């Protein structure tokens, strides 16, 4: 199994030549000042496949900050520290920016978060990632230039579309690479190799993903929503068993899926019509459905969400069944009204998981009808107090107004006469 590969003219070909020469000076740089230069990770990968990645991610065998500071008085940009055990930046007012970080080993002492070293070569750097296909460096330094090191089967990891851990504990170390393994497996079309499997789903049936922090597991769930077909990600936790481990209140039935399935269907209609759409609240919104009020509490502390958000949620499982009737007999908007009101986009999106076909196609405009065209035009409280006094009943006047509108009348008080001639 070959490790050491000339990969010299597929850089040349695939890689920007300003970007290249830059490369090169970074290596030029590393032995200036004795120091092993590599570009690692995605950025390797990426090439491999031939996938644009633009970003540049150094590792170095020495002083992160060292090298940041040689780099920088001839590469004229400005340097941000960080804080990560070696961690610099340095940003390039042609534009671009490079990241610089010291080679690094992870020791584990507990299934939570690593001591780290410097003290380690780029070897032990890369044995602590999370696949093979990420795990590869390509050395900078003017003699190597050029040179795939790959110790762990990445390069043939890639050719048969394989997702595979470094090493036996790695689930039990980051659970959260139970969830990474899928997003990846989605994003490429790849499958995670048999013994890998087993050891996640032993990671899974064991309890890992309990022990492991919610904060944690939320971002790599953030992170899975917006890569590509987010759906068949989901329908592989399900199909791992992982959803339940992350919300011990939910199943993921045949009857969840469809709303999933409508769920994202929908989704894009709506970040078109009425904005932004938090992806993760959106999907929460389906997952926590039903959840009791104990069951919520442990989830909105785990995971840290809006206390109000059990509400809105219960607000669409409640008020569900009634839609779905009004939807049925054409009932007009003023009727459905009520219950979107002045709802988040993502109770909207949740209104949405639950239909199809004619029923969403109508909710939809009456879902416009209100966006707009909702608005009174002229007339205020005050146009109502030059005729009649306080104060919920001129409230009452404006929204019925509203809605006789919302139906639809196209011109206007004629309709004020007209529903307190209603009144009497």
């Amino acid at each position: 199994m070959q490790i050491f590969r000339d990969v010299s003219k597929l850089l040349v070909e695939r890689v920007d030549p300003k970007i290249l020469n830059l490369f090169r000076l970074l290596g030029k740089f590393g032995d200036e000042v004795n120091m092993p230069v590599y570009v690692v990770g995605g950025f390797v990968r990426d090439l491999l496949l031939g996938i644009k990645n633009l970003d540049i991610d150094i590792v170095v065998e020495g002083n992160a900050l060292e090298f940041a500071e040689y780099a920088k008085r001839f590469l004229p940009g400005k340097l941000v520290k960080h804080d990560k055990f070696m961690t610099a930046s340095l940003f390039l007012k042609g534009g671009l920016r490079i990241d610089i970080a010291t080679a690094r080993l992870e020791y584990y002492e507990s299934p939570a978060k690593l001591p780290d070293v410097e003290m380690s070569t780029i070897k032990k750097d890369l044995y602590r990632r999370d696949f093979t296909i990420n795990a590869m460096a390509i050395k900078l330094n003017p003699k190597d230039f050029g040179l795939l090191i790959d110790f762990f089967g990445g390069y043939r990891d890639l050719k048969e579309g394989v997702i595979r851990v470094l090493h036996t504990l790695s689930f039990v170390d980051d659970p959260t690479r139970i969830l990474r393994a899928i997003r990846f497996e989605q994003r490429f079309d790849f499958r995670i190799e048999e013994t890998t499997e087993r050891l996640l789903k032993q990671a899974v049936e064991e309890g890992y993903l309990e022990r492991t922090t919610g904060p944690r597991l939320r971002q790599e769930l953030e992170k899975i929503l917006e890569e590509k077909n987010p759906l068949k990600s989901i329908r592989r936790m399900a199909q791992f068993d992982v959803i339940k481990h992350l919300f011990p209140k939910t199943y993921y039935t045949p009857s969840m899926d469809e709303k999933m399935e409508n769920l994202f269907r929908n989704i894009p209609w709506v970040e078109e019509n009425f904005g932004e759409v938090d992806r993760f609240y959106a999907v929460l919104h389906v997952f926590l459905e039903f959840y009791d009020d104990e069951s919520w509490k442990e989830v909105r502390d785990r995971y840290s969400l809006r206390r109000n958000l059990i509400n809105e949620i219960r607000h669409v499982e409640k008020s569900a069944p009634a839609l779905l009737e009004m939807l049925s007999e054409r009932v007009p908007a003023s009727f459905v009204y009520p219950l979107v009101k002045g709802v988040s986009n993502e109770t909207i999106c949740h209104f949405l998981a639950y239909l199809s076909g004619e029923k969403e196609g109508l909710f939809k405009s009456y879902l416009l009808k209100i966006k707009n065209t909702k608005l009174e035009k002229i007339n205020g409280e005050y146009l109502i107090r030059k005729g009649i006094t306080s104060g919920k009943i001129i409230g009452e006047v404006l929204e019925k107004i509203l809605m006789k509108k919302l139906d639809g009348d196209t011109r206007d008080e004629e309709e004020i006469l007209e529903e307190v001639l209603a009144s009497l």
